[PDB]
C-alpha cells in the first residue's frame, strides 16, 4: 500500500549489531545517487539428443548468492565537534574501514585518527586479510533493512573545477537483510540541526585546486594549474563463497587484495618556466622505468586565514609518461600511482581534512606528516661568535638557528660542498690546516626534509 | 626484509672467479624468459611385505644433485667499440665458449675473433673434451649468486 520513496531513505553506518549508540552509528550525508541490491547465480540444464523424438527441455536451478552491492556518494565537509573540539569528518568510520582493520581509535596514530588541528588518515596498518567490519543500515521511510558485514572496496574521490568536492563510496556485503523492527531510534542517533549548521559551516570547493609536484631526484617543483582531477583508493576485495550442489550458499568473509592508490590529473600546457610543458618534456626526455615524486594535491586551495581544504600526500609516487591530449586549448593528463617505500612498509599516503588550514599548517602536514607538528622553514648557519672568516689551522664549531622556534625537529646536518680546504664533523667543528688558502662554504639541512638551506660563504684565508 | 623481482636481474659472464675486470666480465642483456636453478635427486626405501599386519613405512635419502640449468635470450647486436675500433657483439665470450675450447684471443683466427670489418665465429678449433669455461654471475636486486664452471651447451 504505502509506497516507499527514495528521497526519504536515510543511511546508518554501524560497527556492531546490538547496542547502537552515538559512538557506533551516525547519519551519513548521502546524495540522491544511492543504489543497492543482491543478485543470485542460476544454472540452466538442457538436453541434446539425436532420436526421432527430441527432448526440448530446460530445467533451472539456483546455485548461489552473489555479493550484495551498495554505493553512495557523500560531501567532503570536515568539521570539529563540540564534544571533543577536534577536527573530524562526519563519516569517519568509513575512512577508518578504508584505512585499516583495527578497532576504531581516533587517539592512535594508524588509520583514521583525528587531532586538535586536522583529521589525518594513513594506511600504515592496512596490511590485513580483512579490514574493519561495518554494517550499512538502510532506513527507507519506515521499513528497516541492513547489509551484513560490509567492507569498503573503493572510495571514488572526484576533484574537478565547476564541481563541488565529493567522495563516492562503493563496497559489498555478505547478505542484504530486511528488518521489521527498529534496531535503534533514528532521531537521537541522527545528527541534530546544530551539528548540521557546524558541518555546513565548512564547504570544500574544488574550483580552488593547487598541486604540489616535486621529483625527488632533481627537486624541480612545478607550478601547474589544474583543470580537473580524480584519485581513488582501491582495496581489491573479493568475497569467497562455497560451492555446494544440494543447497544454495552465501559468501563467507573476504581477503583484501593489492592496495592501489591511483589518480589522474588534467592540466593545461604552459610555456612558462616550471610549467606543464617543461614537466612533460623532462619526463619524455629522461625515460626512466622507476619514478619517485612528491605529489601533494590540495583540494579547496590554501590561504592565510583558516579555510576548508582537502589534502592528498603521496610521498614516493610513480608518474606514468604523460600523453598530451588534443583539444581546443592543449590540456594534458598525467597519471600517477603511489608506490610504497617497501611493499609491506605501508606509508602509501595520507590525507588531510579540516576546515582550519593556514599555509604553514598544510606545509608542515605535507613535510612532517601532521598538521599540528611544526617543521623548519628557513635556516641560517650561525658562526661561533659572529665570525666571518678563518685562518689556517684554526678550529671553528659551527652553530645554527632554526625557525619557527616551536619546531619539533631542530637538529641539522653538517656538510661541505664548495671548496676543499676544511672539514666538518657531526657536531659542526670546522677545522683547517696548512695549505688552505681558498674560499670554502658550509651547508646545513635538517633531517625533516623541508628543503631548508643554511648557507654562508666564509673567506678562509692564509692567515697572518 | 625484501622481496626480489625477476625484472631486476642482471647477468655477468666471467672466465675468472677473482680479479674481475672489463676484459674478463661483461653484462649480458637478458630478457623475461631468463631462468636458472638446480634440481636434486632422492630415493624412497619402502618395505614390501605380504603377511597380515605388514609394515607400512618409508624413508627418504638425498643421494645426488643434478647439474645446474640456466637459460636466457639475448638480441644479436653487432656494433663497433670505441676502444679497439673492431666490430664485436656484446656477448662475445658466450660465442667463444660455444665455438672453441682455447683461451679467448680476438686477434687470432679460430673461435670468436673480430676485425675492423666484422665479428666472426668459426668452429675450426672445437676438438676439446672441455670447451672454454665460464662463470655466470646472477644479480637479483641486492643478493648475489653465481653458477660455478659453466659450459655453453647450445645456442
Amino acid at each position: 500500500m504505502s509506497l516507499q520513496l527514495l528521497r526519504n531513505t536515510r543511511i546508518f553506518v554501524s560497527t556492531v549489531k546490538t547496542g547502537h549508540n552515538k559512538t557506533n552509528t551516525q547519519e551519513i550525508l548521502v546524495q540522491d545517487d544511492i543504489s543497492w541490491g543482491q543478485d543470485s547465480n542460476s544454472t540452466d540444464i538442457t538436453v541434446n539428443e539425436a532420436g526421432p523424438r527430441p527432448t526440448r527441455g530446460s530445467k533451472r536451478f539456483n546455485d548461489s548468492l552473489n555479493a550484495a552491492e551498495w554505493s553512495f556518494s557523500t560531501y567532503i565537509l570536515p568539521y570539529k565537534d563540540k564534544n571533543t573540539s577536534k577536527q573530524i569528518v562526519p563519516d569517519y568510520m568509513l575512512w577508518h574501514a578504508l584505512s585499516s582493520g583495527r578497532a576504531i581509535n581516533l587517539e592512535g596514530t594508524t588509520g583514521a585518527h583525528n587531532n586538535a588541528t586536522n583529521f589525518m588518515v594513513n594506511f600504515k596498518d592496512n596490511s590485513y586479510h580483512e579490514l574493519a567490519m561495518l554494517h550499512i543500515y538502510i532506513l527507507t521511510d519506515k521499513t528497516w533493512s541492513y547489509i551484513d558485514s560490509c567492507q569498503i572496496n573503493q572510495a571514488e574521490v572526484n576533484v574537478d573545477i565547476e564541481d563541488i568536492g565529493r567522495v563516492t563510496w562503493s563496497g559489498n556485503g555478505n547478505q542484504l537483510i530486511p528488518l521489521d523492527e527498529q534496531p535503534f531510534d533514528p532521531d537521537q542517533i541522527g545528527i541534530d540541526d546544530e551539528t548540521y549548521m557546524t558541518i555546513q559551516g565548512s564547504y570544500i570547493k574544488n574550483k580552488l585546486t593547487i598541486l604540489k609536484i616535486k621529483d625527488m631526484d632533481t627537486n624541480k617543483s612545478y607550478d601547474i594549474p589544474i583543470t580537473g582531477g580524480t584519485f581513488t583508493i582501491n582495496n581489491n576485495i573479493t568475497y569467497l563463497t562455497p560451492n555446494v550442489m544440494s543447497r544454495v550458499t552465501i559468501p563467507i568473509g573476504s581477503f583484501t587484495g593489492a592496495f592501489e592508490l591511483t589518480g589522474s590529473l588534467t592540466a593545461y600546457l604552459n610555456d612558462k618556466s616550471l610549467g606543464s610543458m617543461e614537466l612533460y618534456k623532462d619526463l619524455i626526455k629522461t625515460l626512466k622505468v622507476v619514478n619517485r615524486f612528491e605529489i601533494a594535491l590540495v583540494l579547496g586551495g590554501e590561504y592565510d586565514d583558516e579555510r576548508p581544504a582537502a589534502i592528498l600526500v603521496a610521498k614516493q609516487a610513480h608518474v606514468n609518461i604523460p600523453t598530451i591530449e588534443t583539444d581546443d586549448v592543449l590540456g594534458t593528463s598525467v597519471e600517477f600511482k603511489a608506490i610504497p617505500s617497501d611493499l609491506d612498509a605501508g606509508d602509501e599516503g595520507y590525507l588531510g581534512f579540516s576546515s582550519k588550514y593556514t599555509r604553514t599548517t598544510i606545509n608542515n602536514l605535507i613535510v612532517n606528516g601532521d598538521g599540528a607538528t611544526d617543521a623548519v622553514t628557513a635556516i641560517t648557519v650561525k658562526s661561533a661568535g659572529n665570525v666571518t672568516t678563518l685562518n689556517r689551522s684554526a678550529t671553528l664549531q659551527m652553530s645554527v638557528e632554526v625557525t619557527p622556534s616551536s619546531a619539533r625537529n631542530k637538529e641539522v646536518t653538517w656538510a661541505i660542498t664548495a671548496g676543499d680546504a676544511a672539514t666538518i664533523n657531526a657536531t659542526g667543528l670546522l677545522r683547517a690546516d696548512a695549505s688552505k688558502t681558498g674560499a670554502v662554504t658550509v651547508e646545513a639541512t635538517a633531517k625533516d626534509g623541508s628543503g631548508v638551506k643554511g648557507t654562508k660563504v666564509i673567506t678562509v684565508t692564509a692567515g697572518g
